[PDB]
């Protein structure tokens, strides 16, 4: 039941959703070497996801939670990269999207950064890079990402440098606290608190 909506550039969507891709983009302490060298990106398309029964599960979902957080769902879109895009966007978030090995415990990751999401686009660590060149930082293949629909409800804050939610809590909150330029990451432990809005394709560019 998913169709792929392809958004024209020209459509004030594709440019926010866009904006939101290219801003989030910041250096990483790996010198580039799980999700490659670049500043920026060629976006090649943006498509909207459809799936009635998937944004059903997701909204039943988001009025639990709002309810057990004075009717706030603490939503926000974010990105999350992983090689089972595809299995995403057509059959919902699920345990076997969980990153068992995270930090913050087995459970669905999420970034503020768009380049954070990158570098797990091809595999924990960016995996042997691209299926084609075994390149972690090709400026050919095309890469792609999803700008998700995230309900946080209450989130357990947690400072820093499958399961459940800690006891009171929908999720986690990873606080950067060494880097001064990394943006939150978020873990939910729930697919249907995650809805996969937007598949972007792109590829990352090398830098001048
Ligand atoms: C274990 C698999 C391969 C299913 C997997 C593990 C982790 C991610 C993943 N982690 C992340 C961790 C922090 C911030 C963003 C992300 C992200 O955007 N994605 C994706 C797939
Ligand atoms: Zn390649």
């Amino acid at each position: 039941g998913t169709i792929l909506i392809d958004l024209s550039p020209d459509d004030k969507e594709f440019q926010s959703v866009e904006e939101e891709m290219q801003s989030t983009v910041r250096e990483h302490r790996d010198g580039g070497h799980a999700g490659g060298i670049f500043n920026r990106y060629n976006i090649l398309k943006i498509q909207k996801v459809c799936n009635k029964k998937l944004w059903e599960r997701y909204t039943h979902r988001r009025k639990e939670v709002s309810e057990e957080n004075h009717n706030h769902a603490n939503e926000r879109m974010l990105f999350h990269g992983s090689p089972f895009v595809n299995a995403i966007i057509h059959k919902g978030f699920d345990e076997r999207h969980a990153y068992i090995g995270g930090m913050f415990g087995a459970g669905i990751y999420f970034a503020e950064n768009s380049s954070k999401s990158n570098q797990y686009v091809y595999g924990i660590g960016g995996g042997t890079g691209c299926p084609v060149h075994k390149d972690r930082s090709c400026y050919i293949c095309h890469r792609q990402l999803l700008f998700c629909r995230v309900t946080l409800g209450k989130s357990f804050l947690q400072f820093s440098a499958m399961a459940h939610s800690p006891p009171g809590h929908h999720s986690v909150t990873g606080r950067p606290s060494v880097n001064g330029l990394a943006l939150a990451e978020y873990v939910i432990y729930r697919g249907e608190q995650a809805y996969p809005e937007y598949l972007i394709t792109y590829q990352i560019m090398r830098p001048e």
